[PDB]
C-alpha cells in the first residue's frame, strides 16, 4: 500500500494535464450513503469501509461527507489510511479491517486505532504496547464462525476456544467488539453461521465475564447488512455499496469513472498492424485515435480487441495489445472526433455506458481489482453536480 | 499516471511500518547498466527509459545512478516523471517516448521535453507553442517502418509520405530525431524493417532538407539493441533490459523484489474453508500466516491456491482467493515460522527464488502488468550491498 496519501486534493489545471484520470461523483457516493442508511434498523450504527485509499475513490476526497453524514465508525487498512482519516478531522471510532504487523500497530498508536486481533500473540503484543504507553488498548475480536479462516480465531476446537478466551481476558486491553465476516453472499449460509456467530459469541462474553452493553457484536458487509438484515446487529461495515460495488444491488450506481482523452489521430491504411506482437490488422483505411493511458495506468493489457472506448458518445474498439503507456482506438465511423475530446474508458457517455460486467469479462478481473488500483495509479477529480440545494 | 511522483525516498523505519514494499537493488541495477553499455558500439548513445516510474523502481532514487553512469539521454512518459527527472539535477537530453496531449505539452515547456511527434496536427499545435514560448522547440519524428501503428506517421501511401514532409517542414521546430519501434522479438523481422527505416528516413531527411549529421536517427529498444546490434545507430532506448526485464536476455537480472511479513498465525483444524467464495478447504490440522498483503497492493486474486512464498527460506502456497488487503499461506509445515518475519512474493529468499516465469503463470499476466503496478501501489526501498569498494 501506498506508504503517504497524498495531501492535496488535484486542482482542474493539473487534471487537465494529468494522461488518465479518475472523476468520482460525490453526489452519487451521498446518495448511496444515504439509501443504505434507509435500510438500516433504529439498533444498527454505521462503520464505513474505507480500505485501499476508499476503494481507489479517495479517503481525502470523501471524508468530508463521512463526516457530515455523522457516520461514528470508519474502518480502514494501512497506516497511511488510518492517517488520512485523522488528518480530516474525524473524532469517531476507527477500527482496522485486518490483521496487522505488531511495527504497524505500534506506529499507529496516535491514532487511536482499535485493532483487531484473532491470536493470544497479537492480544499479548497489544498489552505491552499499552502498558508501555500507560493506556488501556481497545480491541476487537475476530471470530471465525463465518468461516473465512484469514483474521480470526477458530472456536470449533477446545483448543481454539481457549485461545479465545486468552485473547478476551488480556489485561490491559478493553475489549469493545466481536465479529465475524462472511465468504459469499448466500443468504441462506449467512444465517446459519449467524446463529453460530451469536453462540460463540455469548459463550465468550461468558467466559471473560464481558458485558453485553458494552460490546458492539459486528458482522455484516455491504452484502449482509442489506440482504439478511437480522445480521446487522450492533454496526455494520459497508464497503462496496457505498461506493456502488455491490453486484447484487445495482441500485447503488458506481460512483467511479475512468477516464483519458484523444492525444493524436493517425491515418493508417489498410493491412497495417497495429502493437506489440502485431494481433490487429486493419482491413480498411483506418483513423486510429492515439490515448495516453495503458497497462501502467491499470487499464490492462487484456483490454485490447476487446473493449470498447466511448468518444463523442460512441463506442470505438481497441485496437492491438495495450501499451505501457498508450491505447489505440478505431474511430475511422466515429464523426466529430478530435484531439482533446474526452474519452470513457470505465463510465458513461452521454447515451453510451460501459457496464462493470463489461469491463469484468474484458480484463478477466474482477471489478474492485481494477479499481483499486486505478487508485494507486491516477489522480481522482471529485466532481459535484445537480439541481437546486441538491446534491445529486 | 500518478500527477505527482513522491519526492522523499522512504526510510527504514517507514519502511517496518508499512504493509508491503518494493526492494529495488541498485546494485544490479548499476551491473546491468554496466553489461549493456559493454555491448554499444562506439557510435551509438544511451537514452535510458524511465516511464512507469523507471518500470515501477522509482526514479527518484534511480535516478543519481543515471547521472553517475553519465547516460545522456533520458525517456519518460507523463509529466510527473518528467519532472522527478529534472528535479535530479539531470541536465541532459530528456525525451518522450509517447504521444501526448496539448495540454500535457504545454504545461512541460519549462522541463525542456523533446516530443514525439506522428501527425500533423502535433506539429502545428507545437510549433504555436514555440511562437508563443519566443523559441524552437526540439522534436523527434515517429515513423512507422516498425509497424506499430501507434505514435508514428505512416509513410507506405502518398498521403503517408506528404503528411510526414509537413511534419519534418514545421516552421519553430527543430528536428532532433527520427525515430520507429519494433513490434516483436524477431530478429529477421526487425532487420527487415530497419532496412525501410533507413529508406524513409533518407527520403525524409532529403524532402525536408535536412541535415543528417545533425539528426538522431534511433529505433531500438532493449531486444533490439543488443541482439540486432546494426540497429544501434546513433541512439539506443533501453528501458526493460536495465531494470533486468528482458525475457531472450537472462542474464540481466531483476532488480526488484516484492515482500510482505507474517502479521499473524493462525490454527485451522482439517475441514475449514479460507477466503471468499470458500475455494480451500484445509486437509489436516493446520498453522496459517496472515500476510497483510492483496490485490490492492498488486498482489493479484489468481494468486490465490496457484502461488507460493517464500518463508524462512522454503516456500509456502498461498491458500484461498487473494483478499483486498490480506492473502493466507499454509505453514503448516514449515518449521521456525514466526510472526514478523520477512515473505518473499517475487525475488529470492536463501536458496529458493520465484522466477518471472512463475508470476507470469500464476497471475495470467506479462511481468511488467504486474510490476508497474507494484510501484505505484508500494513503497520502494533501494538496497546497497556488495563487497569492497564495489556496487555489487
Ligand atoms: C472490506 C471488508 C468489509 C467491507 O466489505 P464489502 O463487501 O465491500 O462491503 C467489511 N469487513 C471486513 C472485515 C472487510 O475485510
Ligand atoms: C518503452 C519503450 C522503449 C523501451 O522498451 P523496452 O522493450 O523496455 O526496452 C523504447 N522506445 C519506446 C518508444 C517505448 O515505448
Ligand atoms: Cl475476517
Ligand atoms: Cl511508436
Amino acid at each position: 500500500a501506498p506508504l503517504h496519501i497524498d495531501t492535496a486534493l488535484p486542482d482542474a489545471a493539473q487534471i487537465q494535464q494529468s494522461n488518465s484520470w479518475l472523476e468520482i461523483s460525490l453526489g452519487q457516493f451521498q446518495s448511496n450513503i444515504e439509501q443504505f442508511k434507509s435500510h438500516m434498523n433504529a439498533n444498527t450504527k454505521i462503520c464505513a469501509i474505507m480500505k485501499a485509499d476508499a476503494y481507489g475513490n479517495g479517503i481525502r476526497g470523501l471524508m468530508p461527507t463521512i463526516i457530515a453524514q455523522g457516520i461514528p465508525c470508519v474502518g480502514v487498512a494501512s497506516n497511511a489510511e488510518a492517517r488520512a482519516v485523522r488528518e480530516s478531522g474525524f473524532k469517531g471510532e476507527l477500527i482496522r479491517v485486518r490483521s496487522a504487523s505488531l511495527s504497524e500497530m505500534s506506529s499507529a498508536l496516535d491514532l487511536n486505532i482499535e485493532e483487531l486481533i484473532g491470536t493470544h500473540q497479537q492480544a499479548l503484543d497489544l498489552a505491552e504496547l499499552a502498558k508501555q504507553s500507560g493506556k488501556t488498548l481497545k480491541v476487537h475480536i475476530a471470530l471465525n464462525d463465518g468461516g473465512m479462516g484469514r483474521n480470526g480465531i477458530d472456536m470449533t476446537t477446545e483448543a481454539g476456544k481457549k485461545e479465545a478466551v486468552s485473547i478476551a481476558t488480556q489485561p490491559s486491553l478493553s475489549v469493545v467488539g466481536i465479529m465475524t465476516h462472511f465468504p459469499n453472499y448466500n443468504a441462506d449460509e449467512v444465517r446459519a453461521k449467524l446463529a453460530q456467530f451469536k453462540e460463540s459469541s455469548t459463550w465468550l462474553m461468558q467466559q471473560a465475564n464481558l458485558k453485553r452493553e458494552e460490546i458492539t457484536l459486528h458482522v455484516a458487509n455491504s452484502y449482509t447488512a442489506l440482504n439478511v438484515p437480522e445480521a446487522q446487529l450492533d454496526m455494520v461495515r459497508p464497503g462496496g455499496v457505498l461506493f456502488g460495488d455491490l453486484p447484487t444491488n445495482p441500485e447503488y450506481p458506481s460512483i467511479v469513472s475512468f477516464k483519458t482523452r484523444v492525444s493524436s489521430l493517425h491515418h493508417l491504411p489498410k493491412d497495417s498492424t497495429v502493437g506489440y506482437d502485431s494481433t490487429f490488422t486493419t482491413s480498411r483505411d483506418s483513423v486510429l485515435a492515439n490515448l495516453p493511458v495503458g497497462y501502467s495506468d491499470g487499464y490492462p493489457r487484456k483490454m485490447g480487441n476487446k473493449a470498447e472506448v466511448l468518444i463523442n458518445g460512441q463506442r470505438a474498439k481497441v485496437v492491438g495489445v495495450t501499451s505501457m503507456n498508450t491505447t489505440v482506438v478505431d474511430v475511422t465511423e466515429i464523426k466529430g472526433v478530435l484531439p482533446g475530446q474526452e474519452v470513457v474508458l470505465f463510465g458513461q457517455q452521454q447515451k453510451q455506458s460501459i457496464a462493470v460486467s463489461e469491463m469484468e469479462n474484458n480484463a478477466e478481473l474482477i471489478f474492485p481489482e481494477l479499481y483499486t488500483l486505478w487508485g494507486t495509479s491516477n489522480p481522482r477529480f471529485y466532481v459535484k453536480s445537480s439541481g437546486h440545494h441538491h446534491h445529486h
